[PDB]
């Protein structure tokens, strides 16, 4: 289809990201002199078909906050996944390198207003993401984020996912259903973003900070969440303990939240 393109098109620069986000590299879009970022396949970092299919996700997304596919190369190896470049990295390292004069309690809400909106889209469009986090969300020039868009699974939006026996967890950002029974849904990204809104107010503190990651489980089941962050509006936290609700039922949309925070923006 129109997605497909020579491979020679485009030279490969270096890895991004530290093998993080697997075997991805800046490169360049010679013709158009366009830095982008490209995923490959070579050192077996994943399966072939787990990668072609990521890439035929990737077409069917179109949305200002996910990161946006540009072409792919998958007639033959190596195949390529392209993809616009962002050009800080993670909004992990940004909140916690950032000026925070600049990046100050407005741009808190507008990041979180952007995020929410690309979840919002994903939520419509039937697909869950399953590791939502401040590492996996990619910044731009003027506080511009995009969620990474790897890894995305279709799932009816009333629907369970149950990930394979054996998978390995980011428990600290986990909802308690996938932590004890392996099930997802937009309803465990939800539980995520409020993680994500935790990391956001604290500019990237690790969560739960200097809990034993053997005795989070625990402390859900007994009722313990995090406590509001320093200088975190009541909204907003509020919307996070929501987030955190244990029946996946009780926890807001995405479409719920997203207007909560698009309003909260607006106002500031
Ligand atoms: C300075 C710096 C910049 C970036 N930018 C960046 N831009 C675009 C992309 C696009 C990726 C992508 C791909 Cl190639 C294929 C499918 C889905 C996705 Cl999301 C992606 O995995 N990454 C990490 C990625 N990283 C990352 C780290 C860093 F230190």
């Amino acid at each position: 289809d129109k997605w497909e393109m020579e491979r020679t098109d485009i030279t490969m620069k270096h890895k991004l990201g530290g093998g993080q986000y697997g075997e991805v590299y800046e490169g360049v879009w010679k013709k158009y002199s366009l830095t982008v970022a490209v995923k490959t396949l070579k050192e077996d970092t994943m399966e072939v078909e787990e990668f072609l299919k990521e890439a035929a996700v990737m077409k069917e997304i179109k949305h200002p906050n996910l990161v946006q596919l540009l072409g792919v190369c998958t007639r033959e190896p190596p195949f390529y996944i392209i993809t616009e470049f962002m050009t800080y990295g993670n909004l992990l390292d940004y909140l916690r390198e950032c000026n925070r004069q600049e990046v100050n309690a407005v741009v808190l809400l507008y990041m979180a207003t952007q995020i929410s909106s690309a979840m919002e889209y994903l939520e419509k469009k039937n697909f869950i993401h399953r590791d939502l986090a401040a590492r996996n969300c990619l910044v731009g020039e003027n506080h511009l984020v995009k969620v990474a868009d790897f890894g995305l699974s279709r799932l009816m939006t009333g629907d369970t996912y149950t990930a394979h026996a054996g998978a390995k967890f980011p428990i600290k950002w986990t909802a308690p259903e996938s932590l004890a029974y392996n099930k997802f849904s937009i309803k465990s990204d939800v539980w995520a973003f409020g993680v994500l809104l935790w990391e956001i107010a604290t500019y990237g503190m690790s969560p739960y900070p200097g809990i034993d990651l053997s005795q989070v489980y625990e402390l859900l089941e007994k009722d313990y969440r995090m406590e509001r962050p320093e200088g975190c509006p009541e909204k907003v936290y509020e919307l996070m303990r929501a987030c955190w609700q244990w029946n996946p039922s009780d926890r807001p949309s995405f479409a719920e939240i997203h207007q909560a925070f698009e309003t909260m923006f607006q106002e500031s």
